[PDB]
């Protein structure tokens, strides 16, 4: 499935950038998984937040390798919604042994055990929202909300305004993609976009009961999306 490989969610990323111009693009040459997410989140907004104050060189260190660190910074200065997809299997102990069959899967295609899952972090309402269309394929949704909670403390004193922490919010309330069917990365893209559209609204109420009218709508979601990331320049940063 074309939204299934990290490129095309980068692509995706842009697009909400050029659409809403006011989402950081997703750095995919820093893989993310269960390992080393949280340390992340933390490195890109207290980067954020020294731009805030105009300290640029922590910026200049945590620049992506095809960005220039000061269209970096301009991003960083304007983004209030900072998407983070993690990638995890559930085979792989060890971030070596994720990060090789991370890049087999892109580079081969073969989707196996693999899945994407998506934290929305928004600094214009102070809230860390997780998604998952499966619920609960990483870990147990309360495992999950108590690592994003205490990443929660940490983001309110990273980012004051005072050092109050985030609210944490479980966007997937239930479950929506059925068994059989290798759909994440796309439904992660359209839980995004219902997100800049109105950060208030429940997923429960988007996305119907019967199964071919659900699969109708992300098969919709995913042309139509397709056909606006068609006509681009490959993998570059959008401006401001």
């Amino acid at each position: 499935g074309a939204l299934e490989d990290n490129e095309h969610l980068f692509q995706f990323s842009c697009l909400m950038q050029n659409k809403h111009r006011r989402v950081l693009p997703i750095d995919i040459c820093n893989p993310l998984t269960k390992f080393n997410f949280l340390e992340c989140i933390c490195n890109c907004l207290m980067t954020k937040q020294s731009v805030n104050v105009n300290e640029t060189d922590m910026c200049e260190l945590f620049c992506p390798p095809t960005c220039t660190p000061e269209n970096y910074r301009r991003l960083l200065c304007t983004s209030s919604v900072f998407p983070f997809v993690m990638w995890h299997d559930p085979s792989a102990d060890t971030q070596e042994a994720m990060l090789t069959k991370m890049d087999q899967t892109m580079s081969s295609g073969r989707v196996g055990n693999s899945h994407w899952v998506l934290v929305i972090v928004d600094i214009e309402y102070r809230c860390v929202t997780f998604f998952d269309s499966l619920c609960d394929y990483v870990a147990s949704p309360q495992q999950m909300r108590e690592q994003l909670e205490g990443l929660a403390v940490s983001l309110g004193a990273i980012y004051p305004k005072l050092l109050s922490p985030f609210q944490v919010r479980i966007g997937s309330t239930v479950k929506v993609q059925s068994p059989g069917e290798f759909t994440c990365g796309a439904w992660c893209c359209q839980f995004l976009a219902w997100y800049l559209e109105n950060p208030d609204f429940d997923l429960e109420e988007k996305v119907p009961t019967n199964p071919s009218e659900r699969r109708a709508l992300l098969a919709d979601f995913i042309s139509t999306t397709e056909q606006a990331m068609s006509r681009y320049s490959s993998l570059s940063w959008p401006t401001t």
